[PDB]
């Protein structure tokens, strides 16, 4: 239940690297405020969508369906998009986040998936008035919701 | 030869995090200079050592033993320690920072490596005077030379 | 929740290894029986225990410490032991025989588990007249139940 | 040069199953002769190449193309192919079944990418005719020789 969990969470990065990216974390948490290490992250995650980008689709499903296909290459969890009234709401399960960077650093190392979903729209054709926020509404561990909005 | 060699070094690293470490070294070389890179890197290494202590040594090849008995728990390849008159030479192979940063960030990303050692170091009973230092003589690829020295 | 569950069981298993095994479990189940295919996977639990012995223990504490610690290291889940009355129960988590072998093969793959804990007794003094069977009586996607008993 | 490229080959699987597979190759070499293993893993390659099926091609290169394409989404080496006369020669570099299932098994755990081609081929309208077959002729641990022929 609970430690069943938590042993998935913590453990979803390999062995090879969750040392050496807890020591990163550590090190970056010592030098920079969470802000910086969110705009980094970010930055970081623009790259990685540019990196992967996705096929041209026209609806809500055919977006998702492009981004859980490059998300499944690298298992990296999945994304649900609904589309409440006029903003679209983005839940991704399964980010192995947390097993690298700790726990405790989710409150910027998140900030990694708002840097790719909006490059991502970008991609797509989105407006360049709507951005992607992170929602600090609901627990970070069990998923993380974003917003596309104005 | 040469492709085998350089897809053994390329994929190293998971699949699972290759571009987003890839992206994470972009973003920081975008941000910062090499020199902080390297200090980062560095206190990264420390914060490593720190949270993997060696068992205590008395000998150069007891030291061996145990920094790779410390590496082979992770996949991080493995140290050579020679003892040239005065001073210890440190020749680190298989370290899986090119897969997951790059080559081309191998100017920085080594310093992790400078900062591991040296808090072995410090646990072993190295005097404080010594330091560990990567001399920029031989192929960094190939294998990445550390002397310890005054 | 159930979704989340059902990924983090799946992908524990890399992505290099998963279709590989998949096809290799495919393979030995359209050569042979379940009951075989449990003998081959006990021999290979055997074979695995013997080529990672586990610390001399006494009490029942000490055990699952040193079947944990030897677990520890290849990311292979976490086993309880209850002394009920004359007989140890183990329950094991976080096996990654489902993610490897798929879910339907549990039926044989599990048997390897059986085969590990087995030797680790033979190598704590554990009289020959005790031995380890898998009792079907849980899920067995949510843990693997043990008993050593006559 | 010789010890690097052995902790290459002999690190390539993960330590989530390289103890695993090994313990699991010593069981199958006790149980069954190399024959037999042989065409185990054959089928298994069967199977592998037909839940992962290549794209259709018209020319060598774009067939050597769409065979790397599937195997550089699960890091398993790459493959060249070479048209002698009337057959074609395929020469696949760094697979990862000596990491798993040890050197001195690649007498039989090689079949497993002969198993593959074969039904990639089945795919690409290559006559019945035609089949693959390993050549006893080069050494196994550099590269893996295959002929495709009558």
């Amino acid at each position: 239940e609970n430690p069943l969990f938590d042993y998935y969470r913590n453990r979803q990065a390999p062995l090879q690297w969750r040392g050496a990216l807890g020591a990163l974390a550590q090190s970056l948490t010592n030098h920079f405020s969470p802000e910086q290490l969110r705009t980094l992250l970010r930055e970081a995650g623009q790259h990685f969508a540019s990196q992967h980008p996705v096929q041209a689709a026209e609806t809500v499903q055919s977006m998702q369906d492009a981004m859980n296909g490059v998300w499944t290459t690298q298992d990296w969890g999945w994304v649900d998009i609904h589309d409440l009234d006029s903003f679209l709401t983005l839940t991704h399960y399964a980010a192995p986040l947390e097993s690298a960077f700790g726990a405790q650093n989710l409150a910027w190392s998140a900030a990694f998936l708002e840097g790719v979903y909006e490059q991502w729209f970008r991609q797509l054709g989105a407006s360049d008035a709507l951005h992607v926020r992170q929602s600090e509404e609901s627990d970070v561990r069990k998923a993380i919701v974003l917003r596309l909005g104005r």
